[PDB]
């Protein structure tokens, strides 16, 4: 199990070369496997660091995992610059021992493809006439529970304050020590910075992070988000570049009978111009593609079922890895994930919602590496064919969704979905999604206070 720091991830296509040959030729599975977080991982290595040196790229007494960054932002242009900053952080960063893992993401609105709410700190673009100017500081997310133990929980990022975009380093480098000066001594379990904001304060915390980086936090600047899927298929990027984003199931590249995914993307990356990039879900962008050279793309992606059409309901779907390899695994998730969907589809089918689509999401155990907790309709492993189920989350990802039902079988989960989607799609608002709804019609109550309401 070995995974490469990657910022934003993105990724060149003679980097993809060498770590399409080590995947084949040097690991049991011979599968690329695209995580969450923008990066890449190899299961079963049987020598990787100098493949990985050679082509420009560091496999990660380091708290620390890959910064994310937005990958396909509408306004195309403010990527590079975003990017720059997210690689820069990321160096920045990069080695204090912190207690626990410190994730970091860089965000652009409306896109909210990260989940910024399951990091610990996040710097949210904000531009002015196609330029960034600064970021708004979101600082607190964490997703991990313990089943049955209340004194965890998942919570959502806290607003701090607007800073002008010279300040960043500063500021970063001030939130992680804080968090590491304060952050729990005696326990692990409480280490990470969602506890610590709660046992201090957020303005504690934040009066700490002004002092240590020598500067006072602006007022937010206003932002918004519409949405946290990919733009799958085609879409217009600056100059004559189009993006192509692939939809790649758990992010699993390996060639199947009559699908050879790994060897189209290796045939991709032999003629493609630009590079890939790895989205937060887990699936693969073809960067920068010259207008002349989409037919050329699309030949070989659409020949190779790498644009073998799926619902929308598909298309917004996640799962962890879980079994065969994760050793804390409880249930199935990512080979889980395709059958359920496709149980999923004929119940959105049989209720007319076939072109809806509900942010739907397992997590193997409670760690919750597949961001059910940020989910409308999540899935936690608590054994052997059986969840927890929640619900009430939000499109958008700003809410944790309440527990509804636990320690359920996939039958039990299916009826209790049928029965709902059924009331959904008749008694929604118009464009109304399924979690807002089952917290609008009284199905669940929502959680406003994570650290206090998250457990009835
Ligand atoms: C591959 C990935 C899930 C996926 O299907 O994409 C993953 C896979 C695993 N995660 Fe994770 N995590 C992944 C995203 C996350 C996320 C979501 C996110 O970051 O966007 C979370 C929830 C957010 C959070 O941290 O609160 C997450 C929370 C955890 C935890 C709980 C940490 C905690 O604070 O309590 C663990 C266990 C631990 O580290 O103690 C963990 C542990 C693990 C390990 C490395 C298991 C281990 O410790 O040996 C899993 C490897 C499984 C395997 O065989 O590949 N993973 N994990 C993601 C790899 C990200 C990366 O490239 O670094
Ligand atoms: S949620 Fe649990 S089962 Fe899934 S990858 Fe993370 S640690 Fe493994
Ligand atoms: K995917």
């Amino acid at each position: 199990l070995l995974r490469c720091r990657l910022p934003g991830g993105v990724i060149t296509t003679k980097q993809w070369q060498a770590i399409d040959k080590f995947a084949g030729e040097n690991t049991i599975y011979g599968s690329i496997r695209l995580t969450n977080r923008q990066t890449f991982q190899f299961h079963g290595i049987l020598p990787v660091h100098q493949m990985l040196h050679s082509v420009g790229l560091d496999a990660l007494n380091d708290m620390n995992r890959n910064v994310l960054c937005t990958s396909n932002p509408y306004e195309s242009q403010l990527h590079a610059e975003a990017y720059e900053w997210a690689k820069k952080i990321s160096e920045h960063l990069l080695p204090t021992y912190l207690p626990r893992k410190f994730k970091t993401t860089v965000v652009i609105p409306p896109q909210n493809d990260i989940d910024l709410h399951a990091n610990d700190m996040n710097f949210v673009a904000i531009a002015e006439n196609g330029k960034l100017v600064g970021f708004n500081l979101l600082v607190g997310g964490g997703l991990s529970i313990e089943h049955g133990n209340k004194k965890t929980y998942a919570r959502t990022a806290s607003e701090f304050g607007y800073l002008p975009l010279e300040h960043t380093l500063a500021v970063a480098e001030a939130v992680v020590t804080t968090q590491r000066d304060w952050g729990n001594r005696t326990d692990r379990k409480n280490a990470k910075t969602k506890y610590t904001l709660e046992r201090v304060g957020v303005e504690t915390f934040k009066a700490e992070v002004e002092r240590r980086a020598g500067i006072k936090f602006e007022p937010i600047r206003p932002y918004e988000f519409t949405g946290r899927g990919d733009r799958i298929g085609w879409v217009k990027g600056i100059d004559d570049n189009w993006h192509l984003t692939l939809f790649i199931e758990n992010g699993r590249i390996l060639d199947y009978p009559a699908r050879p995914l790994k060897t189209g993307l290796l045939e991709i990356a032999k003629i493609h111009k630009g590079d890939f990039r790895i989205t937060a879900n887990q699936n693969l962008i073809i960067a920068g593609v010259p207008e002349s050279e989409k037919a050329k793309i699309e030949k070989i992606a659409k020949e190779s079922g790498l644009m073998n059409a799926v619902t929308p309901q598909r298309e917004n779907s996640m799962a962890c890895v879980s079994f065969p390899t994760c050793p804390l695994a409880m249930a199935e998730a990512e080979r889980f994930l395709p059958s359920f969907i496709d149980n999923i589809d004929n119940l959105m089918a049989k209720h007319g919602v076939s072109d809806e689509h509900i942010v739907m999401r397992v997590t193997g155990c409670p760690n919750g590496c597949g961001r059910a907790m940020l989910a409308e309709v999540g899935l936690v492993g608590k054994a052997p064919g059986r969840y927890n189920l929640h619900l009430g989350g939000n499109r958008i990802g700003t809410r944790i969704p309440r527990m509804y039902k636990e320690n359920i079988t996939e039958p039990e989960i299916l009826a209790s979905l049928d029965e709902l989607i059924g009331r959904w799609a008749k008694e929604r608002e118009a464009g109304e999604g399924f979690g807002d709804f089952t917290v609008r019609a009284g199905i669940i109550r929502p959680v406003l206070d994570p650290a206090r309401d998250l457990w009835d």
